[PDB]
């Protein structure tokens, strides 16, 4: 069982090189499945998913290699399904549906449990490719789509905003017949991202990043190379290790333009901000930095994914600060943890009041959600002494090796086992 093993306190401070975003890479990779040529994913980190999605590939019948790049040569595909044994370990194995019946005319993916008392709806994907002409076929456990011929464009109306769905319907969409509208899809910058590697493959999208995205039905799509965005969360979450340990950092390979709402929030808690076309500079100029007020919202306002970080920062800062989660819920457990390393604050309802601290001390904690556990993590670093943050697998699936990272940043920590 990994734990990080800090030593602190260590003012962060100097260069990071940010990874691609997990959540661009995964859409893409099961996008990948329609290039009838080969295609270069470049910019793809190094987690279990990767991983994952390579193995799902590889059964498909697709040639997978990968590093910096995952290249891959889709062409050979001949078994249309993703098997129990593989999509056990990941919900997104769903994106193998739509490639799968757009280009081929059939696809089948496992259900994980799925009618198992307790399983995350995938409604969306099954009706949106309904929607496009997709024959839907269902048995517990399972989720069958064909189709004879080619989709069929149609006008899709979404009750519930799907990062998820947009994907699916959106993918599928590319080879369909026709036009496809999707109203109320994602708006997040993975999905732009995803629309945005589609486009580079032939397809015809407009309106990614909006409430409305406009699909143009194409012959077929390519090959070529293209490079994941990088990862907005990872770069917040390193920009908040410098403004809580008084530091300066450079993000190297990061996209500005993802991260207004947290950049704004990062002025306001007095960070010197500058921002190139591919990097983000944070100094603090030693300086403590200052509480501030925070509203998770829908993209492109307060990432919700920022959350534990902005409070981890609200809790060493001069003042008062609070923050409140407006569409989440129970987003707050990982706060106690931060009390007993000195922190002060009061969990009330979907909002934790902050009483910024001079410093935190060493002490023994642990978190589920990657974001709460990177904040610990975080903590660790300036908090006086030894903090030791367990099962920190759960940062490993999000994070590419956060513990180099955060050595060359000036950090002291030990990956080390309990187990
Ligand atoms: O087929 C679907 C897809 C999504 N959702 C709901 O919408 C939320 C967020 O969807 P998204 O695709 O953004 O994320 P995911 O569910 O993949 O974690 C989910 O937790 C569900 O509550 C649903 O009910 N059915």
């Amino acid at each position: 069982m990994d734990k990080f093993r800090v030593q602190g306190p260590t003012r962060l401070q100097g260069e990071v090189t940010i990874s691609g975003a997990k959540n661009a890479a995964l859409p893409i990779l099961f996008a990948a499945l329609l290039a009838e040529e080969p295609v270069e994913i470049q910019n793809v980190p190094k987690l279990k998913d990767i991983d994952t999605t390579m193995k799902l590939l590889t059964q498909l019948g697709t040639k997978v290699e990968r590093x910096g790049s995952v290249w891959i040569d889709a062409s050979n595909v001949n078994n249309f399904s993703a098997p129990y044994d593989l999509v056990k370990t990941m919900r997104a194995s769903i994106w193998a549906l739509g490639p799968l019946v757009a280009r081929f005319g059939q696809g089948q993916v496992s259900l994980p449990g799925g009618c198992a008392i307790g399983a995350r709806p995938v409604d969306l994907h099954i009706f949106g490719l309904e929607k496009l002409g997709a024959e839907i076929k269902l048995e517990e456990g399972y989720v069958k789509a064909s189709v004879n011929g080619r989709l069929k464009g149609a006008h899709i109306v979404m009750d519930k905003v799907s990062v998820g769905a947009t994907v699916t319907i959106m993918s599928a969409a590319t080879l369909a017949e026709g036009t496809t509208i999707i109203e109320n899809a994602a708006r997040e910058p993975e999905i732009v991202d995803t629309a945005n590697f589609l486009v580079a493959l032939g397809a015809k999208i407009s309106g990614q990043g909006t409430d409305r995205i406009t699909i143009e039905g194409v012959e077929r799509l390519g090959g070529g190379v293209y490079r994941v965005l990088p990862d907005r969360i990872e770069t917040g979450t390193f920009l908040v290790a410098a403004a809580i340990s008084g530091g300066k950092i450079v993000c190297r390979n990061a996209q500005p333009d993802t991260l207004d709402a947290v950049l704004a929030k990062l002025r306001e808690a007095g960070a010197d901000i500058e921002t190139g076309e591919d990097w983000i500079s944070l100094d603090m100029h030693g300086k403590r930095p200052k509480a501030v007020t925070v509203r998770t919202a829908p993209h492109p306002a307060f990432p919700t994914d920022m959350q534990a970080q902005f409070t981890l920062l609200n809790l060493v800062a001069e003042g008062t600060g609070v923050i409140t989660e407006t569409i989440f819920e129970n987003r707050f457990m990982h706060v106690p943890e931060l009390i007993r390393m000195g922190a002060h604050a009061e969990i009330e309802s979907n909002t934790v009041i902050c009483h910024g601290v001079e410093k935190l001390s060493g002490a023994q904690v642990m978190a589920t959600d990657l974001r709460a556990s990177a904040s610990l993590v975080l903590a660790g670093c300036i908090a006086e002494g030894t903090t030791v943050v367990d099962r920190i697998y759960h940062i490993d699936r999000g994070y590419e090796r956060i513990e180099d990272k955060l050595r060359a940043l000036g950090a002291n920590i030990e990956r080390v086992k309990g187990e």
